[PDB]
């Protein structure tokens, strides 16, 4: 199964991105060296609505799942449509110790649909 999934340590400063799956390199262009310690967001560009990361950062302060459909960007500039699931991920004890990201590449919602 081509899983594409990120996971991010949030007890690391800016919620550094510790793992990518082979399927998220190779849909994104970079190497594997060119994500580790960076927070997810190099992604965006300037189509990315900024409604939507903001949805993302209340998930994240709340610690919930969330799934979105948001525009990001390839190492060589290309523009496809992600659809991304966050969900936390707690220890033995019940404490926040990754999140990870499930990705998606197409055109799910068409974006007239999206904008209302
Ligand atoms: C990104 N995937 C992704 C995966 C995980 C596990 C997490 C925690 C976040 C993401 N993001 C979002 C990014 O890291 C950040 O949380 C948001 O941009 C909001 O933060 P700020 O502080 O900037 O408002 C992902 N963002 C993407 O654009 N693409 C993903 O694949």
């Amino acid at each position: 199964m081509e899983k594409n999934f990120v996971i991010s340590d949030p007890r690391l400063p800016d919620n550094p991105i510790i793992f990518a799956s082979d399927s998220f390199l190779e849909l994104t262009e970079y190497s594997r060296e060119e994500i580790l310690g960076r927070n997810c967001r190099f992604l965006q560009g300037p189509e990315t609505d900024q409604a939507t990361v903001q949805k993302i950062r209340d998930a994240i302060r709340d610690q919930r799942e969330i799934t979105v459909q948001l525009i990001n960007y390839t190492k060589s500039g290309k523009k496809f449509w992600n659809l991304f699931h966050l969900q936390p991920m707690r220890d033995q004890k019940g404490e926040l110790q990754y999140f990870i990201g499930v990705q998606l590449d197409g055109e799910f919602i068409p974006n007239p649909l999206l904008g209302l």
